[PDB]
């Protein structure tokens, strides 16, 4: 039984479920929920069940070189490891400049390993190329609530749960994907029973089985239909004019400036009876969607994948906005438009620190010429060290590697050669043979580690404390609970080391631990709109996270943001209740996306839809939820899920072997037969290694967010 509990987070999903660790003669025993915290000491069987994978063996536990391409990785010293990191990265900036060089992270990386990261790429070598993982995930939001709003994150909060009279969940699996806040969600629809949910998704989901409604629309057509719900709210005089005369701005489908009448004559081309025909689904829907939406007391709209991993997934997201800001379901408790954050820190780390190709820390972009000087004046640089140009985005990145234009690379806490798009033209390009590519890795069973020249063995998840911002601003402390195991190491302080040795100045990473580094971060946040100086390491240790802006050390933080009494951001004498000072007028835009569908739609040649999606029991590539017994017991394998009046057509049984081919690759899979997948639409989980699906999608990205497609492309199934 635990001599102590040590405070931390879970390490998985974006919910951000604070835990405690308990810990007997230096070794975790058990684990429970953090009362304290928004999840009030309630964990999923994932959260549950992290123990096991902290104290299991099957670790990277000494740095490893694979001498030549093709060879084996064999035992290297850290200090080896650390020279050949440091001239080799050295030698190829010399050589060719900073751009030749790249860092692919994050958001599971703590939001101070990101800083570092960040801070030693642009500051230190100039060069711009630094990305991660929620440019897979969350960059479609990002660029929705940027145009939409003028600044990044949801302006609500988990709270908003506990209010709403209605929730629209579209493209989110929220019971497998966020159990914790699906319980929340159940559970206030379990108090309150006249709580509407519409679920929107393609799928029939765990999700839909606490849903009033459920719009199984066809693939890509959620734009249109989102689109066909404005026109029956302004149709029926559902609409707000008080606020959106006041508040909101209107932009056409060129991005002009227009009007109310703009909108509604715009809004003429999605009429439910023809949208209705778009989407496969009954017209009484789009009807029932938007007066359930409109009629509310209060609305609070949440999505994930299904909108933003898509080619319109920006203007997918501004369409989501478009009923909020329509409506007034905004800025108030219970009503709010809440993306849901798939990963524990893509906000914190990677969304926040600017450590993303295009970005800079606390609200800065990089052809901002005015940001670029705050930036160097904060870091202490001389004047243009930051470059111009934004570095490359994840797909271009791993592009530019495969040209031999990258040709120095680190790979941290991500398993890119399994969950990137279209892989065997990624595979390729990771298997260019004068590429340097170096990994920090927690599990040998990892993919990318097949094509890795240099492993480095770090501490993992409460082996070394730092900083994880969950979905809702919240920024939580976690503390070290045990020592890492044999040689790994704080990837904070390999990061300092690396950057030291490879020449960078050392006034740049002067941090001994990650407190050091979080001290500098709060620093360069004071004063911007993402303003959390007031989250000292003393109130982080004490308390169960803190949401931003939180200002300072007598600050509560925020719940309310653009809210004129409720966000510190909004001066208190300022003239109207509501303030989105993220845009120059203080108006948030009402944008008049046409709707369009996937890159890669279905053609005779290819008849069906493939999407990809979560399972509950697997965490991504599943080298942590792998060594967890229990989790292993209902989804062992991958399955492609197809639909009943789908099978039953073309003769296909269930437990059969078909073979799922698209454009690009062909894979068996043992079919499930349900209802499920709505017709014409197939899925395949990712989980698997031994089945690697992103082999079979596509690559095409969102021109302005670049996110990958990876919810849509053309398949073809038949009888293996
Ligand atoms: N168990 C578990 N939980 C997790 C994770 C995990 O690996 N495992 N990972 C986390 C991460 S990083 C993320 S990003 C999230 C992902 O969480 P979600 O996005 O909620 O989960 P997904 O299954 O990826 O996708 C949700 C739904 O998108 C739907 N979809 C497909 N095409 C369309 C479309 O055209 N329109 C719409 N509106 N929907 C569509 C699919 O039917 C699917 O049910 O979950 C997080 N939580
Ligand atoms: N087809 C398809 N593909 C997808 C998606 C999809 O919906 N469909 N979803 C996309 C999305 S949203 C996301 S978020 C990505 C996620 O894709 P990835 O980030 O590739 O998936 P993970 O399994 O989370 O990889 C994290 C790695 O970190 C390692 N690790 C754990 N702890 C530590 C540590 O302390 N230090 C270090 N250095 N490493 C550690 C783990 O062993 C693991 O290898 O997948 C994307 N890929
Ligand atoms: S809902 Fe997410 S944060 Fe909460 S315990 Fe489950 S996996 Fe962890
Ligand atoms: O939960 N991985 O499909
Ligand atoms: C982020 N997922
Ligand atoms: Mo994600």
């Amino acid at each position: 039984r635990p001599e102590k509990w040590v405070k931390g987070v879970c390490r998985y999903c974006g919910t951000g479920c604070g835990v405690l660790v308990g810990v007997k003669d230096g070794k975790a025993v058990a684990i429970q929920g953090n009362p304290n915290n928004h999840n009030a000491g309630l964990l999923c069987l994932k959260g549950s069940l992290l123990i096991p994978v902290l104290n299991s063996k099957e670790r990277v536990t000494q740095p490893l070189v694979r001498r030549h391409k093709g060879g084996k990785l064999e035992p290297v010293s850290w200090d080896e490891a650390l020279d050949l990191m440091a001239s080799r990265f050295r030698s190829s900036i010399d050589m060719y400049g900073p751009n030749s060089v790249a860092w692919y992270g994050s958001g599971q990386c703590l939001t101070e390993e990101s800083y570092v990261a960040n801070k030693i790429f642009k500051g230190g070598f100039g060069t711009n190329n630094v990305d991660g993982n929620p440019r897979l995930c969350m960059a479609s939001a990002v660029g929705g609530y940027v145009t939409s709003f003028g600044k990044d994150e949801p302006m609500g909060t988990y709270a908003d749960i506990d209010q709403a009279t209605c929730f629209f969940i579209i493209g989110s699996n929220t019971s497998e994907a966020h159990p914790v806040l699906f319980r929340r969600i159940a559970r206030r629809k379990q108090v309150e029973p006249g709580v509407k949910i519409i679920v929107a998704d393609p799928r029939r989901t765990n999700t839909s089985r606490i849903a009033d409604m459920h719009v199984a629309f066809r693939p890509g057509t959620d734009l249109a239909f989102m689109h066909s719900m404005a026109w029956v709210i302004i149709n029926e005089e559902l609409d707000n004019p008080r606020f959106w005369q006041r508040y909101v701005n209107f932009m056409d489908a060129e991005g002009k400036p227009s009007d109310f009448e703009g909108y509604k004559a715009f809004l003429e081309n999605y009429r439910p009876e023809k949208v209705a025909e778009i989407c496969r689904v009954p017209v009484e829907q789009i009807y029932g969607a938007a007066r359930a939406f409109a009629e509310s007391a209060a609305t609070m709209s949440l999505w994930c994948m299904g909108i933003n991993q898509r080619v319109q997934g920006v203007f997918a997201n501004n369409l989501i906005h478009n009923l909020h800001l329509i409506t007034g379901q905004i800025c108030r408790p219970g009503a709010t438009s809440f993306s849901l954050t798939g990963q524990p820190n893509a906000c914190g780390g990677v969304r926040d620190g600017g450590a993303l190709s295009h970005l800079l820390p606390a609200g800065r972009a990089i052809p901002n010429a005015k940001h670029r000087a705050e930036m160097e004046k904060l870091w202490g640089l001389p004047e243009g060290r930051i470059a111009p140009e934004p570095g490359y985005h994840t797909v271009a990145l791993f592009e530019a590697l495969g040209r031999g234009d990258v040709k120095c690379m680190i790979i941290c806490e991500t398993n890119p050669a399994h969950t990137l798009p279209n892989l065997n033209k990624v595979h390729k390009a990771m298997s260019h043979p004068e590429s340097f590519i170096v990994c920090i890795e927690a599990f040998p069973d990892a993919v990318t580690l097949e094509y890795a020249d240099l492993v480095l063995p770090p501490a993992f998840w409460c082996e070394r404390d730092g900083v994880y911002g969950c979905g809702e601003r919240r920024y939580s402390l976690t503390e070290k609970a045990v020592d890492p195991p044999g040689q790994c190491r704080p990837t904070v302080n390999t990061l300092v080391e690396f950057a030291r040795r490879a020449g960078v100045d050392p006034q740049l990473v002067n941090f001994r631990n990650a407190e050091d580094v979080w001290n500098e971060w709060r620093m360069v946040s004071k004063g911007t709109t993402y303003d959390f100086w007031g989250m000292t390491r003393e109130r982080l240790r004490k308390e169960s996270g803190l949401i931003w802006p939180c200002p300072s050390e007598d600050h509560p933080g925020t719940s309310l943001r653009y809210v004129r009494g409720q966000d510190p951001c909004v001066p208190a004498d300022h003239p109207d209740r509501f303030f989105f000072y993220g845009k120059p007028d203080g108006r948030a835009v009402i944008w008049m996306r046409p709707a369009k569908g996937a890159a890669e739609e279905p053609d005779a040649e290819y008849p069906l839809y493939l999407t990809s999606m979560r399972v509950i029991d697997h965490w991504h590539t599943a080298t942590m939820t792998g060594k967890v017994p229990e989790l292993q017991k209902a989804n062992p394998i991958a399955f492609v899920e197809i639909n009943e009046e789908d099978a039953a057509r073309t003769g296909i049984k269930h437990g059969d072997s078909v073979i799922v081919e698209t454009r690009r690759d062909a894979m068996e899979l043992p079919a499930r037969v349900s209802d499920v997948c709505r017709p014409g639409l197939i899925a395949v989980p990712f989980f698997d290694p031994k089945k690697l699906v992103n082999k079979l999608f596509l690559d095409a990205t969102d021109p302005v967010s670049r996110e990958p497609e990876y919810k849509i492309c053309a398949a073809r199934v038949r009888k293996a």
